[PDB]
């Protein structure tokens, strides 16, 4: 509950909007389907081809938007981290209002595409802000707060969706409740109020920018004040000197015309960047978004509306609760060890499920095992790979490519989200065993990847990497 902790709370407000925006549409989609009358032409008003295609575009728009958001964020952060947060809040305020008043597939598609862009901004900005506003020994611990409120956002959106009539019947013709028509729009409108809270927090209490940013553009004295404020100490010679060395290397870098595109042709920098993009993209091959995006579609085959609803609530609850231990584990045991154990937990989840489905595709025992395996996969991901990745991406790079490569890696993550989710939706309908055996193989490969190539980044100074040492960065 330090000061640096009030500051990360201010940044985690955007992380709450992150999680909320990702899961809000999925929660109340069926209501939109009936109201917008996407399948009013056919007998079934909830299940038709038109709904499937348009829902695919809606999900794709968020992912694509997130890709663009991550790319632009690399350029936007240059003018400030706190500035990025302010822009995010102002942006989400209008986008949420716009989404609240949509009446057609095109306007809501446009709204979600924008909402995705804001998400891509949050993906890079918030973990970077927390990175430069916390103690080096407590970076990881607070870095979990980012993932924590993401998880919390996903949970709150599901909880608010319980105020609904728990869904309209697919074969019925009963019109929605006037309350239900109002409430799903209000759910879209809720992050506008949250955005206002985010703006108020930054402009009233947390006016300062990060000490790293302030020092980088000349504000040395003002950098000292915010540095002394977050550390609660008059003597801040060591972290200031760490920033001074990082910034000086940035100045030498700009002189050598070093950029992300230029560093890629340098084998020393290419190595750490490729490793960063690999680790970032491999988070999606855990299949976590397959569950997040299609929680209803996955269990619609052997579970009814009420149980799917209960399952959704419990899944998001566990996904949120199991994030808390990461605050202690990430720093105490390290990031690499947690990643390795996380991969083991993922393997333990998918491989027995793959074997069970291969033996018998329609066994009752398989259905039950699939439910338990879900929670095993959720607990494993929520405690490790989820939180750690965004913490690691802002600890593994030298200062010259610190922000740019982190943005590139974040972009790859959302690109892989497109690569994993949509084909998985097609595969799991044909043969779940094949999809589950691919995830098992990927879980093993990811284990070996981290085990052999990934180094620990705990307690590292700002702008330092375990891969490239200071003197080695000078010859470049
Ligand atoms: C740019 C600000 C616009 C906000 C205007 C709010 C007016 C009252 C909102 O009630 C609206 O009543 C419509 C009747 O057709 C419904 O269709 C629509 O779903 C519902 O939202
Ligand atoms: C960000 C989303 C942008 C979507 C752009 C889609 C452009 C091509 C489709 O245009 C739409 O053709 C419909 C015919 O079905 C018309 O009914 C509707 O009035 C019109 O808008
Ligand atoms: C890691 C957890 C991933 C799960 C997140 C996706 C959950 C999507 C929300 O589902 C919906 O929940 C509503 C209750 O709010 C139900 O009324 C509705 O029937 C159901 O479709
Ligand atoms: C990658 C997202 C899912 C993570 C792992 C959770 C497995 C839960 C899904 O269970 C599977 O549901 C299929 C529905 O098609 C059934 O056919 C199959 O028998 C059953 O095993
Ligand atoms: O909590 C679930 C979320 O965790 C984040 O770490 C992943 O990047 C998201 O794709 C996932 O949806």
């Amino acid at each position: 509950f330090s000061t640096s902790f009030k500051y990360v709370l201010s940044a985690c407000i955007a992380s709450f909007i992150f999680g909320y925006q990702v899961s809000v549409l999925n929660t109340i989609k069926n209501f939109i389907v009936v109201e917008f009358e996407w399948c009013k032409g056919e007998k079934d008003r909830l299940n038709c081809s038109n709904n499937t295609i348009q829902s695919s575009f809606l999900l794709a728009s968020v992912f694509i938007g997130a890709v663009l958001g991550c790319g632009f964020s690399g350029y936007l952060v240059q003018f400030g981290r706190r500035l990025s947060l302010l822009i995010i809040y102002n942006f989400f305020f209008l986008v949420s209002i716009l989404t609240s008043i949509t009446h057609h597939f095109h306007t809501i598609l446009f709204a979600r595409l924008l909402s995705g862009f804001g998400i891509g901004l949050v993906t890079v900005s918030v973990p970077m802000y927390i990175s430069e506003m916390t103690h080096k020994d407590k970076k990881g611990a607070y870095g979990v707060m980012h993932q924590l409120f993401i998880t919390f956002g996903i949970f709150v959106a599901v909880m608010l969706g319980l105020a609904m009539g728990e869904g309209p019947k697919a074969d019925s013709t009963e019109p929605l409740t006037s309350f239900a028509k109002l409430w799903w729009r209000l759910m879209f409108l809720f992050p506008s109020v949250i955005s206002l809270i985010g703006i108020l927090a930054l402009v009233v209490f947390f006016k300062e920018e990060t000490p790293y940013f302030l020092f980088e553009k000349g504000r040395i004295e003002e950098s000292k004040n915010i540095l002394k404020k977050i550390y609660e100490t008059d003597n801040v010679d060591e972290p200031l000197n760490a920033i001074k060395e990082a910034v000086e290397q940035n100045e030498s870098a700009k002189k050598n015309s070093l950029s992300l595109l230029s560093a890629l042709k340098i084998p020393s920098y290419r190595y750490v960047i490729i490793l960063g993009c690999l680790l970032s993209g491999l988070q999606q091959f855990t299949g976590i978004n397959v569950l997040v995006s299609n929680s209803n579609e996955l269990y619609k085959e052997f579970l009814d509306s009420h149980l799917i609803t209960i399952l959704s609530v419990v899944m998001t609850a566990v996904n949120f609760l199991m994030t808390f231990p990461a605050i202690y584990i990430v720093e105490k045991l390290g990031r690499k060890t947690l990643l390795l154990w996380g991969c083991v937990g993922v393997l333990v989840a998918y491989l027995p499920t793959a074997i069970a489905n291969e033996i018998n595709r329609n066994s009752n025992f398989v259905k039950i095992l699939s439910i338990v395996a879900t929670f095993v996969m959720i607990i494993s991901f929520a405690v490790s790979y989820g939180p750690v990745l965004w913490i690691y991406l802002h600890e593994m790079f030298p200062s010259e490519i610190k922000d740019s490569a982190a943005s590139l890696a974040s972009l790859v993550n959302w690109v892989c989200a497109i690569i994993v989710v949509f084909p998985s939706d097609i595969i799991i309908k044909k043969s779940p065993s094949i999809l589950f055996i691919v995830f098992s193989v990927m879980s093993i490969l990811t284990f070996f990847f981290i085990f052999f190539f990934i180094k620990e980044t705990k307690g590292g100074e700002i702008g330092t990497s375990p891969y490239i040492t200071m003197e080695e960065r000078q010859k470049h």
